């Protein structure tokens, strides 16, 4: 039943729209993963408000942890796409915004787009299946928080268990529990590095051309510094 559930939710493909004729350009490449993120964000709010239980948060926790979240979702979603689609070889963003070498340099994203081809190839490494995927990935929306707490803690520390208890079974054992708390783990760093390089490219915005979507641009100075300032940490299991 709730393998189904997942399955049933899990976005389709969502294309950046990027112009893929026109020569690689720092201003176009993160315009298109500006534009891109946005798009992913609508799909984000309706899977999650479509995950078992998740109404029962209180409706302000809701969007915040959707929020929070948001960075290590993609992070973990496009590291799974990288690995299934081109073996990791290149980042799979979109199906029309695929990064190569020259693309991570030029994006001026190269150490954080390494460190998630990293993360991509770890799928293949421990052989996560598509299941174990699933419920990882529903994990990590239960995996950032304040260090002053939610409006209703109790409800999210529920939900959060319950998430855990569906990835050990789909387990059944320790060893693999072990493997797979490690990779999840390894997830937030590397939306820390992004969050950081989204706020200051959005400080310096109007000195690179770059242009920010209006949900984007209100995360980053909003959520995001909360993040970056440590009121608002993941949990991680080691
Ligand atoms: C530079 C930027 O356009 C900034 O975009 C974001 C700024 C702040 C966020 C917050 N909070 C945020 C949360 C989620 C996505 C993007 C976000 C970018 O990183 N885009 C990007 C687009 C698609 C995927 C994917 N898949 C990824 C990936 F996750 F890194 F892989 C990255």
């Amino acid at each position: 039943i709730f393998l189904n559930v997942l399955e049933a939710i899990e976005p389709g493909v969502v294309c950046a729209g990027h112009d893929n004729n026109q020569p690689d350009s720092f201003a176009a490449l993160l315009s298109s993963l500006n534009e891109l993120g946005e798009r992913q964000l609508v799909h984000v709010v309706k899977w999650a408000k479509a995950l078992p239980g998740f109404r029962n948060l209180h409706v302000d926790d809701q969007m915040a942890v959707i929020q929070y979240s948001w960075m290590g979702l993609m992070v973990f979603a496009m590291g799974w796409r990288s690995f299934t689609n081109v073996n990791s070889r290149m980042l799979y963003f979109a199906p029309d915004l695929v990064f190569n070498e020259y693309r991570m340099h030029k994006s001026r994203m190269y150490s954080q787009c390494v460190r998630m081809r990293h993360l991509s190839q770890e799928f293949g490494w421990l052989q996560i299946t598509p299941q174990e995927f699933l419920c990882m990935k529903a994990l990590l929306l239960f995996s950032i928080i304040p260090v002053d707490g939610l409006k209703n803690q109790k409800f999210f520390d529920e939900l959060r268990m319950n998430y855990i208890k569906e990835l050990d079974r789909i387990i059944a054992c320790s060893r693999r529990f072990y493997q797979l708390t490690k990779l999840l783990d390894s997830v937030q760093p590397i939306a820390r590095e992004l969050h950081q390089f989204a706020f200051d490219l959005l400080i310096k915005s109007h000195m690179v051309s770059v242009d920010f979507p209006e949900m984007m641009a209100e995360i980053i100075s909003v959520q995001v510094p909360k993040i970056l300032s440590g009121k608002v940490k993941p949990i991680y299991f080691h």
